[PDB]
């Protein structure tokens, strides 16, 4: 497992919640140096706790994929909570079972469906670790409009975070004050399967990608990535979703 406390939290703490975050998740092979994800797990190996403490030190266990980094649920209390989704169904036969009650949330965990339960793009929506705080501690009391908010912070701020170290540098600047995410941050997140495919594309094909990704850069303009000696490549992604789950 890996757990993360927001109690004294600080740049320094979260990043090596996000190190520990990374290297719970197992991988066989590295492309162009970065760790590609595994085809698939089978059984309870699949799904990683996180242990996410609240300042005041209440908690929930967040499930993840280790295959994809996608949360499935999570455990507040005695009651779980998943995605209506069938991998967070598949999820629910192995994590939180001793659960007195389960909950299925009324929407998929994906980032289209998240927003319209909130009621909000996550471009309106502030990140940072005191957002995470507010995410851990509304998830505690079921109310899945409120859910849907601290969901899509709580899925920035550890998965994103965990496959970008942009992202991860991104929560850090936001320690002690939340800010809506750079559009930078948005385009990452929307192309980590994109990139993942056209990195892995790339290893017999000279490392150019067989097509270009687009991106926002830090100063909010649109480029192209088109191969492997971008730093979005060198620097940047910390993690490939195998193509095998694209
Ligand atoms: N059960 C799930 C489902 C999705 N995700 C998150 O959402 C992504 C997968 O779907 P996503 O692209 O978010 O959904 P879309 O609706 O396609 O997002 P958008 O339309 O905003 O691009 C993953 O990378 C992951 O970060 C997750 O954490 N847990
Ligand atoms: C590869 O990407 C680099 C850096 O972004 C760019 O300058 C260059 O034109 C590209 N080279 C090829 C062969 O595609």
């Amino acid at each position: 497992d890996v757990s993360f406390r927001l109690s004294g939290a600080d740049p320094s703490s979260y990043g090596m919640f996000i190190k520990d975050l990374r290297n719970a998740l197992p991988h066989t092979e590295k492309v162009y140096n970065i760790p590609l994800l595994l085809p698939s797990v089978s059984g309870a190996g699949r799904y990683l706790l996180m242990h996410l403490f609240n300042y005041d030190g209440n908690t929930i266990t967040v499930a993840v994929d280790v295959t994809n980094v996608y949360i499935m649920g999570y455990l507040a209390l005695t009651t779980s909570y998943f995605f209506n989704e069938p991998a967070a169904d598949l999820a629910s036969q192995y994590v939180f079972r001793s659960a007195r009650r389960k909950i299925t949330l009324p929407y998929s965990g994906n980032y289209e469906r998240l927003q319209i339960a909130a009621g909000k793009p996550r471009e309106k929506i502030p990140i940072g670790l005191p957002a995470l705080d507010t995410a851990i501690s509304t998830l505690l009391h079921y109310d899945s409009t409120a859910a849907a908010g601290a969901l899509l912070v709580l899925i920035q701020t550890t998965a994103e975070a965990a496959r970008f170290k942009y992202i991860e540098q991104q929560i850090q600047e936001r320690a002690y004050r939340d800010e809506v995410p750079s559009s930078a941050t948005i385009s990452l997140e929307n192309s980590w399967s994109g990139l993942s495919k056209q990195i892995q594309l790339a290893q017999g094909n000279n490392g150019v990608f067989r097509t270009p990704t687009v991106l926002v850069d830090s100063k909010g303009n649109r480029v192209q990535i088109t191969n492997v000696t971008s730093n979005v490549v060198t620097s940047n992604i910390q993690l490939l979703l195998n193509t095998k789950n694209i």
